[PDB]
Order: C-alpha cells, then sequence, then structure tokens
C-alpha cells in the first residue's frame, strides 16, 4: 500500500552504450553519463550473460569509468550487456539489452 522510507532520488538509467573493441573472449564497453544521477556514482554495474544460454547467476562487472572490459567469456557466443549506475542512496535501473557477438574461433575477425 505504502511503504515508507527516506532518503535521495535514484539516478538516472544509461541509455547510451557503444563496443569499442569485441574481442574473441573480451569485449569492451563505451556509455556515457546519466542525465541525472542525483548525487555521486561510485560505480557502474555492468551485466552480461550468454544471449542464447539465460543463466540465473548473471556475471556483473565493476567499472569506475566510462570504459570497461569484460573478460573470461566464450568465442563465438552472443552476450547481452547491461550498464547500469548505482549510488549510496540505491540503485537505478539496467540499460537497454545489448546484443554483441564476440569472434568465431574459425578464424580472425578480418581476412
Amino acid at each position: 500500500g505504502s511503504s515508507g522510507s527516506s532518503g535521495q532520488a535514484a539516478p538516472s538509467q544509461v541509455v547510451v552504450i557503444r563496443q569499442e573493441r569485441a574481442g574473441q573472449t573480451s569485449v569492451s564497453l563505451l556509455w556515457q553519463e546519466p542525465e541525472q544521477p542525483n548525487g555521486i556514482i561510485l560505480e557502474y554495474e555492468i551485466k552480461y550473460y550468454e544471449k542464447d544460454k539465460e543463466m540465473q547467476s548473471y556475471s556483473t562487472l565493476k567499472a569506475v569509468t566510462t570504459r570497461a572490459t569484460v573478460s573470461g567469456l566464450k568465442p563465438g557466443t552472443r552476450y547481452v550487456f547491461q550498464v547500469r549506475a548505482r549510488t549510496s542512496a540505491g540503485c537505478g535501473r539496467f540499460s537497454q539489452a545489448m546484443e554483441v557477438e564476440t569472434g568465431k574461433p574459425s578464424g580472425p575477425s578480418s581476412g
């Protein structure tokens, strides 16, 4: 009905994300600052999981800057990345479902 609480408003939700370099097992990301942070942002948490294989336990990545690189993935496998801003006050929502595919093992990226 009515939950009682006190504090500051939650930060905005980053809706801008770009891929800097997509490695075979590692992938990089690039997003911008949230319209309204509503305070100081400690770090951005990214969520990456097997696009095809949805695992209950998703892996998170702590990033201090607008740049990050997720390592420890499988080649030739799509991964859904999701960057979000976290603030002492609370937590915001996850960015849009970003689809990215790593470099297939068959061979290199270019040829």
